[PDB]
């Protein structure tokens, strides 16, 4: 509810909670680690201890009202963190015409790309781990009242340990492609929880197809009368029936009769416990 957008001393006391000090970063302006429509991220230095960072920076502190709501909602609420969420780390406040958003370094970017990538050989195990780290990322972002909107393997990072974090462009909000988005979603223009697992269901096919384009039979025009004769995506081959059947459940048309991100942890990590060595 505070004001983002205009210089107040609520939004000055606000982004002190989270500031890092004037020789606690360094920006490798050469190492541009991130580009989209919000422009450049460049790979930097945090110094709390020597970590890995990831720079935006804006033109003024007022222009932090207009950065993803994971970031504007750890500032005003002060409890936003989980290991499976990319969340902010601090803001630097070193130039006045240049101020710095911080968050971690995920080296092996966007989980799409990571996993499209043919020189890499992520296991069934690893993707199927890597749904879980989703299910319990988007769990948390449930438990906080947040509602992605977009989520996708494409929105998700991967770091050089292996943790995905679920990562938020803009459209996230605390309460498209079509062929990501809920069934009530395409017809209604409602998003809640319930619509996110759906969406986390079309996320878990593309992990176990290392990235193809779902439904390769249906044209953007029709997916939505596709889905309202109960076609649904189809076993990807190296995909256990378990699993398949959880990516059922996701799409189910009712939303009130799809399993919540908790039960998608549970039920996720019941079967990627089975993938033994
Ligand atoms: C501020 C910021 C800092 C670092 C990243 C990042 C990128 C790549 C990596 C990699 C590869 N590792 N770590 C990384 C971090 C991102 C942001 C993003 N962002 C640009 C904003 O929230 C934002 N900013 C200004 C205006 C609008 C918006 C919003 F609408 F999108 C959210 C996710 C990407």
């Amino acid at each position: 509810h505070i004001d983002l957008s205009a210089l107040n001393p609520e939004l000055v006391q606000a982004v002190q909670h989270v500031v890092i000090g004037p020789s606690s970063l360094i920006v490798h302006f050469n190492e541009v680690i991130g580009r989209g429509h919000f422009g450049c991220v460049y790979h930097g230095t945090l110094l709390d201890k020597k970590i890995h960072c990831a720079v935006k920076s804006l033109n003024r502190i007022t222009d932090i009202g207009e950065v993803s709501q994971f970031l504007t909602e750890g500032i005003i609420m002060k409890d936003f963190s989980h290991p499976n969420v990319l969340s902010l780390l601090g803001i630097c406040l070193r130039s006045e015409g240049s101020p710095l958003v911080v968050l971690p370094y995920m080296k092996h970017g966007d989980l799409r790309n990571f996993i499209r990538n043919e020189t890499h050989n992520p296991t069934v195990k690893d993707l199927i781990g890597f749904g879980l780290q989703v299910a319990k990322g988007m769990k948390y972002l449930a438990s906080k009242k947040f509602v992605h909107r977009d989520l996708a393997a494409r929105n998700c990072m991967l770091d050089e340990k292996f943790t995905v974090k679920v990562a938020d462009f803009g459209l996230a909000r605390v309460m498209l492609p079509v062929k990501w988005m809920a069934l009530e979603s395409l017809q209604t223009q409602k998003f809640t929880t319930k619509s996110d697992v759906w969406s986390f269901g079309v996320l878990l096919w593309e992990l176990m197809t290392r990235g193809a384009p779902p439904y390769p039979d249906v044209n953007t025009f029709d997916i939505t009368v596709y889905l309202l004769q109960g076609r649904r995506l189809l076993q990807p081959e190296y995909c256990p029936d378990p699993l398949y059947e959880v990516m059922l459940k996701c799409w189910h048309p009712k939303a009130e009769m799809r399993p919540s991100f908790s039960e998608l942890v549970s039920r996720i990590s019941a079967i990627f416990s089975t993938f033994i060595g």
